[PDB]
């Protein structure tokens, strides 16, 4: 079995054009490079978990997950949550290069795809709440099914 | 490129333990026979469409998607959605073996899945709204990544 880890980074960030839920959950598949966004409107435990449960339908259960020491990501609740699915946990830095730089390239990524599709369609600032999905979808797409 | 196709099939099935969207919007890849879901509150052409953008950025865009002549597949708004992106479309009788079968194979057992799931966690009737997303994300794991 020579073929790859599955190990994935993840982290929030912030995206205005998604407003009122413009929280984005992103997860990067390490090995891969595969790409799960979901939008939020607050960070909490719960909205870490729910965006964990698109992925692992999305990409199927991971060995570990890569995350910064975000309360969200330490608390009771989460490691409860992780626990339940055996999935191992290591923290780090916020920016921890070591397993935050994947992620925060992938942040970056999708927020330049997500304004210059945003754009063509004519919203120059936020995206009426009934196009975020599709466009959200599409955005991924793009930089997975590229 | 002697692997295989890239065709869908797709149709709504009703849910009652996920109301108040107890809609499931439920697409087959018939040559890997992977399985999306997702959860929608009516049958209209953009809960279609919505479904469509969500299964596209899981599965990558098809050439064809076959479904039966119900009006969300055959309204004008859908079909230029799908010439948007350039995904032929045939339609077919709803239960035209042809190109319904794959699909009507995967309702049963997506609601199998959803009944086990459920009262194991002690859900005898409808799941609470809170749960529902967790729990069709884990039916549609199961059932993908089994």
């Amino acid at each position: 079995g020579l073929g790859p880890l599955q190990i994935w980074q993840t982290d929030f960030t912030l995206e205005p054009r998604m407003a009122p839920r413009s929280w984005l959950a992103v997860t990067v598949d390490t090995a891969s490079s595969a790409i799960v966004v979901t939008q939020h409107g607050r960070v909490t435990s719960v909205a870490a978990q729910h965006h964990w449960a698109t992925a692992i339908a999305v990409l199927g259960r991971p060995k570990a997950i890569k995350t910064d020491n975000g309360s969200c990501f330490t608390s009771k609740s989460t490691r409860e949550w992780l626990a339940r699915w055996g999935i191992a946990h290591t923290t780090g830095i916020p920016g921890n290069s070591q397993g935050q730089a994947m992620v925060e390239r992938a942040n970056r990524l999708l927020k330049d795809k997500i304004r210059v599709l945003a754009e063509g369609d004519g919203f120059m600032k936020r995206i009426p709440t009934s196009k975020q999905g599709e466009l959200l979808a599409k955005a991924m797409y793009a930089l997975n099914h590229f």
